[PDB]
């Protein structure tokens, strides 16, 4: 676009719930902006840029930024992982977190928000490896009859949230969207497994209709052979 | 890393799946045979009182 | 369209029920203005953009907003969701929802309903979630009947 003036000095304005991370190399001084403040480089500062994650599958490197957004937000992932049948199944999570910073007045409390280079594919592949390690001892049924109770158990522990001590985030929820089986001859048999359910449910049904039919037919009889008698 | 690993893993999930249903419709067959037995015997009854 | 003249003081009507996020970069002030009053940006004030979801299946950053409404409101998911005899079937529901402030005079208070960016997709994906869960443990007559 238009070439920037070299000579003015450079601003940028933090967004709400967002904060940046800037080191006076001069005057040797680190300081953290917090909220919706413009924040306006001295002679010799820097802004700390960090490097994120994004993407479907939560590739590395996808996504440079200038300041931390550390607002309530949530970030999806699709993870594979296989069960105790040795089922192939991939699965869409969405991990609502959000950063605790008690004071934002401490220099070293404040500095701990950058600490880890990338918080998301961290945070992503942590919670994969437990889901992963979880699931593969339990059975197909189980899981799929359970999924979100073992999920919940798997990402926590014995706890709400899912705190990150290496630089304050928690991941305060869950939400498991799609579990699909990656192969699909499984969906195949899955199918032939529900269409016996529905054969079986209309068996169920005319049997009840054929015993109702019976009995109503032997209190007929049963009447016609009393008139009869009278007769 | 091998591939016979994986499709020998692929069937022990579909025997998996296969007892799953199996199950399922042993016990919708049991269930029906109590519910015939039931309506037999309250029809035997109702015979002997008419 | 015609052209802004960008000398003149920008200015939105706030709708009702509505609701917009204003910081004064240089003057270090944020405020939240309610109801159907006019909002006029100072030299350096901005506007706190909104990217929600919308759609059918509710994709995410289809719908950029301005003005966040708080009224009485519904939007419709369609959920796709397996129950425990394994048979797929899809959902379409309706969330009746409104924002709750209970002091539209509070700093704190106000700033909270602009703390999620996404509250559309924030909520569908989690009501979707909730019932994808329960469901998977129920089988497909039970909740045929009582799906409700
Ligand atoms: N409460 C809510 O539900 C809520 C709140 C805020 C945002 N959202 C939205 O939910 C969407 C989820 O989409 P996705 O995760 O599939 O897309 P994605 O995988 O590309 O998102 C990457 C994640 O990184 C985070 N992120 C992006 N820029 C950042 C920055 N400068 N500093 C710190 N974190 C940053 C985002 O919160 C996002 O969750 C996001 O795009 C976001 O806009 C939801
Ligand atoms: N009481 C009611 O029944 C009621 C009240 C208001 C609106 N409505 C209407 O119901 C319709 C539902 O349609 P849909 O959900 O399939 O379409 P959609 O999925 O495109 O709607 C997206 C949702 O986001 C909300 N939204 C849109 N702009 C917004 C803003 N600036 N700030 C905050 N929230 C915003 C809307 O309420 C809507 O429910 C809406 O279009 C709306 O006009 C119903």
């Amino acid at each position: 676009l238009a070439p920037r003036n070299k000579t003015r000095v450079v601003s940028y304005r933090v967004p709400h719930n967002a904060a940046v991370q800037v080191y006076d190399y001069r005057e040797k001084r680190a300081r953290v902006v917090f909220g919706p403040e413009l924040v306006s480089l001295g002679p010799e500062e820097q802004f700390t840029v960090l490097s994120l994650s994004a993407g479907r599958p939560k590739r590395p490197h996808a996504r440079r930024a200038l300041c931390l957004l550390l607002g309530p937000d949530f970030f999806t992932d699709v993870i594979t992982i296989e069960t105790a049948d040795h089922a192939r199944l991939q699965l869409q999570l969405a991990y609502n977190w959000h950063f605790e910073v008690n004071d934002r007045k401490d220099p070293q409390e404040t500095a701990k928000l950058f600490s880890v280079p990338d918080f998301v594919g961290d945070a992503c592949k942590a919670i994969a490896s437990r889901v992963r390690g979880a699931v593969a001892s339990v059975t197909f049924d189980d899981f799929h009859k359970n999924s979100a109770r073992i999920i919940r158990t798997a990402v926590f522990g014995f706890r709400d949230q899912a705190v990150f001590p290496q630089n304050g985030l928690v991941v305060s929820s869950v939400d498991v969207q799609s579990v699909e089986p990656v192969d699909q001859r499984t969906r195949d048999a899955l199918q032939r497994s529900v269409q016996l359910a529905i054969e079986i449910t209309t068996n169920s049904q005319e049997a009840a209709a054929k015993h109702e039919a019976q009995r109503l037919e032997q209190e007929a009889r049963g009447r016609l052979e009393r008139q009869k008698i009278l007769d």
